[PDB]
């Protein structure tokens, strides 16, 4: 029910955002076994839902009476996100009331495994009452058949926008990806040492080939996109961060950490393993039905922009001295902005693809497998999405700035030609 000081030492590091801290459990209670349990931190730059946002999910009332913002993602992602996406790869996840000193404790304890710069933006925030509990998919099932190969994908936006509403100057938008383009400014920003090799399109392309391709190129360069787990501890990727290029003491280390479950020759292993998570990915479908979400940003921000200065009644400073955009009924600026939203949940969102050896003696076998041709194995899988947060509707206005800033410096870096 309440969780106490005591209670933090059975809790360690697992990972974090830019919004949580993520701890897995390593105690014995059956009630937390097999879980994690999901922390919000208070951002140093930042009652539950300003007055323009029960405005704008109206439609959904217990989502606008929720007397926390535990209780709010819990019933964004059952009520709006889950109707969505289907609830086979969801899981909303359980409220716990936790102590203020239970909370404190396990900032400090995990304060030394966490990245430096994540420290200096945020802490949890210990003010809360509650954090959720959830499945924790770094493990096959919930409540054995082996080791667990756990995959993390952060797919970002695999499509480019097409919109009327993208200005001449900033056509660039519709030939090269966000992703591509956010790379140049982030390495200009000192947040990344080099380009990552990965193309979103082509995970999204519905083609077997581009999906591995992707796989591979995530592999090299993981940044923020890529992590792979054995039984919950992290063997590939970044720690609650992005994290440099594959070098070959890294691929070691993982060929090495992947014996016994893709049972190939030593050296092979990698691979082998890249080929089963492209098979996973791609023959799951899953992709497609995110992508159908993320498509819910139909005009760019740059036309929906637009919309939301209308919906807060601001007269639009974007606009200076659209007669389309503007001159639409509140009900229709309020559908394009929370599509918007929902549409940023699902850019931003991960996919975690848990493997294992398949069991001969399940109760009813698995429809969801994977055959590796050349191990001579089989391996069931499963997929969840994680990290379906609710977006603030104030954040219309960074999303314009940071995408106006990501063109015009891509621009700038093409013009030195
Ligand atoms: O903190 P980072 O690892 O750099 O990742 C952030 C973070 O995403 P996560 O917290 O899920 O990792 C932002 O979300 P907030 O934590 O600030 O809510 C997200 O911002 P939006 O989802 O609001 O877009 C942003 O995404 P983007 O840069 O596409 O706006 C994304 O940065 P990345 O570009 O590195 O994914
Ligand atoms: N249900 C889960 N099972 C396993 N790992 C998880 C789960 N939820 C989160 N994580 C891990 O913790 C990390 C941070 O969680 P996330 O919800 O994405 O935080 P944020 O909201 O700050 O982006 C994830 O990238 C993932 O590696
Ligand atoms: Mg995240
Ligand atoms: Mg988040
Ligand atoms: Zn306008």
């Amino acid at each position: 029910m309440i969780l106490e000081e005591k209670d933090a030492s059975d809790w360690i590091y697992r990972g974090e955002g830019g919004a949580n801290l993520v701890l897995a459990y390593a105690g014995s209670s059956p009630l937390f076994v097999g879980k994690v349990i999901r922390i919000q931190k208070a951002r140093r730059n930042d009652s539950v839902l300003t007055s323009d946002e029960q405005h704008l999910w109206r439609e959904n009332n217990e989502l606008i009476s929720s007397p926390n913002k535990e209780v709010l993602e819990q019933r964004y992602v059952q009520n709006v996100i889950i109707p969505l996406l289907g609830p086979k790869h969801v899981d909303a996840g359980v409220r716990v009331s936790v102590s203020k000193e239970f909370l404190e404790c396990v900032d400090k304890k995990v304060t030394k495994q966490r990245p430096l710069w994540r420290v200096n933006a945020a802490n949890v925030d210990t003010s809360h009452d509650s954090a959720l509990i959830l499945n924790d998919h770094s493990l096959f099932s919930q409540g054995s058949g082996g080791d667990c190969i756990s995959v993390e994908i952060k797919p970002k936006c695999g499509f480019l926008p097409t919109s009327r509403f993208i200005g001449k100057e900033n056509m660039l938008k519709t030939s090269v990806s966000r992703f591509k383009m956010h790379q140049l400014l982030k390495l200009e920003y000192i947040e990344i040492s080099e380009e990552s090799e990965y193309d979103p399109l082509d995970l999204f392309s519905g083609s077997k080939e581009r999906v591995l391709e992707a796989i591979k190129a995530l592999y090299s360069t993981p940044q923020n996109n890529f992590r792979v787990f054995l039984n919950g501890s992290l063997i590939l990727g970044g720690s609650g961060e992005s994290t440099g290029r594959t070098s070959p003491e890294i691929g070691y280390a993982f060929e090495d950490a992947l014996k016994g479950f893709i049972q190939s020759e030593d050296g092979h292993r990698t691979e082998c393993f890249l080929q089963l998570v492209s098979d996973a990915v791609y023959g799951s479908g899953v992709l497609d039905r995110l992508l159908e979400i993320q498509k819910l940003d139909k005009l760019d921000i740059e036309g929906a922009i637009h919309c939301y200065y209308d919906i807060i009644n601001q007269p639009c400073p974007i606009c200076k001295e659209e007669l389309s955009l503007h001159a639409l009924p509140l009900d229709e600026s309020l559908k394009i902005v929370k599509e918007y939203l929902i549409a940023a949940t699902a850019k931003d969102c991960s996919i975690m693809i848990s493997f294992q050896s398949r069991n001969a003696w399940d109760s009813e076998p698995s429809g969801d497998y994977v055959s590796l041709k050349p191990t001579n194995q089989t391996f069931d899988y499963k997929v969840h999405f994680i990290d379906l947060s609710l977006k603030p509707l104030k954040r219309m206005e960074s999303y314009y700035k940071l995408d106006k800033k990501i063109i015009s410096f891509y621009n700038r870096k093409q013009k030195a030609e």
